[PDB]
């Protein structure tokens, strides 16, 4: 449907083995969106061209404020154009690099944003299972809206949990774990299982290895400590997430 001589391509966005993402404008519209540029080499050599048709899939037929609208895709002889919606503030990690922490009620905010957008996907039968800061984007409003769903399903182990990363029967409650470590994450600076290698941080998660610097308040140590449990089961559900206290007595939105 679109082509490239469409598009006028602008700065680049960013990097990823791929390809890189820069910002663009659609010719005839004037509209601005995020063209993330990946090769038909790359995506072959390194065996990927069935997830990535699995991310347009889901990522195509999704609609929700937090969640990073896909609004196409094509290509052409040498590579794959995703076009994707442009998030004025960039990622939440770089915010987190230049706040080193946040605060408590930006915090919740975002887990409370971060709730309804996983809300809305276990609805579609849908798991993310890759909720990491590199991969939440900010919109003009400085709301968070969830890019990539690349490891998406009907590396760096820091955000998966204890089953996942074992080998074992996973389901939704994968996100609830991930909204834990997100959730630490951002009121201690680093991931709760942070490790200098691969082997050492699957222990950390294997075994549940956790602990709080003093100025984590102690309703959010809670509501932590009831999402990162390795038993799937005990891990509240979303509604309770936003049923928090701690989440409601501090979540601006
Ligand atoms: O695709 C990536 N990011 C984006 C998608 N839509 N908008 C963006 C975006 N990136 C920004 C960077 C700085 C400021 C605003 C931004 N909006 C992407 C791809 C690879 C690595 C990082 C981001």
């Amino acid at each position: 449907q679109w082509a490239l001589e469409d598009f006028e391509i602008g700065r680049p966005l960013g990097k990823g083995k791929f390809g890189n993402v820069y910002l663009a404008r659609e010719k005839q519209s004037k509209f601005i969106l995020a063209l993330k540029v990946l090769f038909k080499a790359q995506l072959e050599k390194a065996g990927v061209e069935h997830q990535l048709r699995r991310e347009v899939e889901i990522q195509s037929h999704l609609r929700h404020p937090n969640i990073l609208r896909l609004y196409g895709y094509f290509h052409d002889a040498t590579r794959v154009y995703l076009i994707l919606e442009y998030a004025p503030l960039g990622t939440v990690y770089r915010e987190l690099q230049k706040l080193s922490k946040f605060d408590e009620q930006r915090t919740a905010t975002y887990i409370t944003e971060l709730a309804n957008a996983l809300s809305y996907c276990h609805s579609k039968r849908v798991i993310h299972r890759d909720i990491k800061p590199e991969n939440l984007l900010l919109g003009s409003a400085g709301e968070l809206k969830i890019a990539d769903f690349g490891w998406s399903v009907h590396g760096t182990l820091d955000y998966l949990p204890p089953e996942m990363i074992e080998g074992r029967m996973h389901d939704e409650k994968v996100d609830l774990w991930s909204l834990g470590v997100l959730c630490y994450e951002f009121l201690v600076g680093k991931p709760p299982f942070e490790a200098n290698t691969y082997q050492e941080t699957y222990k950390r998660i294997s075994r549940v290895e956790f602990t709080f610097p003093d100025f984590v308040t102690e309703g959010a140590r809670d509501l932590i400590s009831r999402l990162l449990k390795h038993n799937p089961s005990q891990r509240p559900m979303l509604r309770e997430v936003l049923e928090h206290p701690w989440i409601t007595a501090n979540s601006s939105k």
